[PDB]
């Protein structure tokens, strides 16, 4: 199966696959069952921001998700990603809905990876930023239900003509280029990612969440990964 | 045919197709016959640096090529690249040899494009930088004779195991992701590129040169574009 | 006197000192009488954005000012700023009112200078960005009437507690650190600046405008440089 | 006294102020007695690189010091810098010599601080890079024995006409502008710093080290801070 490191913004507790019993942010290393979570109060209809930060020095994958009112949830997990990810990866955003639903709208996404040193501050680096997505976003690989619109947004999961989110949707957006996420001579292999998102639901409960993820270059949506699997995993192991 | 904008470092004066009677740098818009050139003293076996700058406001494509001794040639050409390039492009480096030859070694290559908007610092951007190339540089599309080495370099044209350049060689390297080079909504679209190169020859005369180029996304080396055509054009028109 | 290079957003046509007979953006090299202007429709109470671009290769100072409705004015002037500016400068924003007035509110300001060299990507660079200003913005030198607020803005000219702009006001904000704007060794010296602004007036006519400027490091507001002199010049020569 | 957070490259073990008994890198929070150290093999006469990385999310101050051959020393310390540093700081490089000596030459220094969010990926940020220092480096505050030369380097401590390092020298270089290192509404306050350095000694033992440090804006060299105090502290508490 794919190799996945993800930071999940998990709006729906699936307590029989180990979610805590509240909306939460989580760090997922090779399992949907997050290695670490923190409670997260998803603010329906507000634009949120997620920041994901890793470097090979401190070896701590960190994420914060905030809303403009200042509410924030942070999670960090000590992990040497050199030991989990392949050298080359693709980076992406994923989301899903299941029985319950939500819009999984991305307003913006930036990513930076840097491989530094072996020497004077020379470097291999990739940075992209999308503050507006285009209807035909050639540098994004859209998978499953993900679309880009003329509203400048990326709709990770399905939305109806009347703006209403659909169930059992899964969608992703990967940056087109593979990313050299580590390289054993790099003294520092850092990455960081920021996305802004708008999760809205009129469901009794929003679901299922959004994740930023890093995968093998050829990663595709695992079949059956709607709902609690977030477009990321073939199963809940 | 492809659409090409290029900055050529032309080491071989083909005076019969409009080259000046010296090695030169030039700006190429849809033709190998540069709209603008400047006399360039290629320094054999020395590491040069090429910087290429454009923005949609000044509408001036500029390049400078310099060497460690301080010698520099610059060429600028006023052009509205919105009227020439497709909205999405790929960017690359190209090089050729013909009857005369030279190493067309790239030691580093960076590129930045930005689409800035009617707002603030909300920007779409791609930035990459390669200060070392890997053998399996998965974020480069290698065409023709181009290879990436264990020496950390990009050899655009064929070099034998003994280190000698070969003639009638052509090769390019394009960044894997398409680039959104202009977008009608943007107030400023800018790009910049830098690369460092080492052109060495022990021929009677070095040839043919290195270009940074921007092309249609599906650009391939035009058939028979070795020699004076720099791997960029099907003919010398 | 100070040495000034500026991009003026001139909201008040002082036709008696060479302004065109409309609000305009202009490029000012050592004089309030712009070397180049373009007709600019200042949109009262709307947030505008100004981008200023220069590099030492193209030698073209460019600016564009736009508003959210898409209206845009651009002005470019060919000039070799090496021949005008001192090697070290301070960069700033300036604004004035006179008999007529307007808020000269800056909501954001970024600036990048780079000196790139005869080598690779070895570069000296300064980059700052302010998307919010603090009350005690210790990295800004405020001159004259300029203040920074709790509203996160930079008020270049005096605004009363009731929110009303005042006349005969002048103020500037310079970044605290001097900037190395050119250096003889560098192959490329470039800068760019962006700022966003909100010029509101309920006067018979707004005046006088906002400038981005670059000055000698020890620049102060010239005495009596309110009104049409934009806080940049001692006289209208 | 000043408030100091530093990353020390401590070439001389002063085991009666708690150094371990080998050259080491250390994280210093408000004491020269590092909260954490790692053994470091300083390679005499080679150019080293130090990277220092912090973010407010993972709350882990990290440093790696490497040499081109690949040898590396890393240290990380979990610390919430919001609770140690003032909001505004200056950033600098410091070094000293004592009874024993070394050159404390900085070849380059970059710093980035970013305050992100409360919102969509807008930001206050400062980045500078010096890959070459100038004889009169106006954007550096040189303190004590620090000088910049025409060789493009910063000599933190004293060197004689014949290139030989002197004892009981202390010197620093601070970036001229204060830095807003944290701000309580910032969802992410990150900084990173890289310097390359050349420590050479013909002493029986090199001393005393180089540090990157963050201090109160008005920080100056504490009197008596040569030697083991590294220009950073008034004493060894
Ligand atoms: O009754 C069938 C199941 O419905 C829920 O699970 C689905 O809906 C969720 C979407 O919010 C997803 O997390 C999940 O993957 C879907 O299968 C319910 O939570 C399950 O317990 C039920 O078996
Ligand atoms: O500087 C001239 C160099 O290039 C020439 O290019 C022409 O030669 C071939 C004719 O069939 C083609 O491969 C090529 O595309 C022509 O335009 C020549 O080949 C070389 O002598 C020179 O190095
Ligand atoms: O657009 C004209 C505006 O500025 C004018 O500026 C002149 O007025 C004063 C005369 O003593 C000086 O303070 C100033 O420097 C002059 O150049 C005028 O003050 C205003 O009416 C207008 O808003
Ligand atoms: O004999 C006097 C002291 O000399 C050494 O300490 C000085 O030299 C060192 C430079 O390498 C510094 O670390 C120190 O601050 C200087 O005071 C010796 O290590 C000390 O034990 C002696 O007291
Ligand atoms: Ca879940
Ligand atoms: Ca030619
Ligand atoms: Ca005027
Ligand atoms: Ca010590
Ligand atoms: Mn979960
Ligand atoms: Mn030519
Ligand atoms: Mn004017
Ligand atoms: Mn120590």
């Amino acid at each position: 199966a794919d190799t996945i490191v993800a930071v999940e913004l998990d709006t729906y507790p699936n307590t029989d696959i180990g979610d805590p019993s509240y909306p939460h942010i989580g760090i997922d290393i090779k399992s949907v069952r997050s290695k670490k979570t923190a409670k997260w109060n998803m603010q329906n209809g507000k634009v949120g921001t997620a920041h994901i930060i890793y470097n090979s020095v401190g070896k701590r994958l960190s994420a914060v998700v905030s809303y403009p009112n200042g509410d924030s949830a942070t999670v960090s997990y000590d992990v040497d990603l050199d030991n989990v990810l392949p050298e080359w990866v693709r980076v992406g955003l994923s989301a899903s809905t299941g029985l319950y639903k939500e819009t999984n709208t991305i307003l913006s996404w930036s990513f930076t990876s840097k491989l530094k040193s072996n020497s004077t501050h020379e470097t291999n680096a990739l940075h992209f930023v999308f503050n507006q997505f285009s209807k035909d976003q050639k540098d994004l690989i859209l998978q499953g239900d993900a679309t880009t619109g003329t509203d400048g947004n990326l709709e990770l999961t399905r939305v109806s003509s009347n703006g209403s989110p659909q169930g059992s949707s899964v969608g992703r957006a990967l940056f087109y280029a593979p990313v050299h996420i580590w390289e054993s001579s790099a003294v520092v292999a850092s990455f960081d990612a920021t996305f802004t998102f708008l999760i809205k639901s009129s469901d009794s409960h929003p679901a299922d969440g959004i994740a930023f993820f890093i995968s093998n270059i050829d990663s595709s949506i695992p079949s059956g990964s709607t709902g609690r699997l977030l477009g990321l995993f073939p199963d809940a192991n």
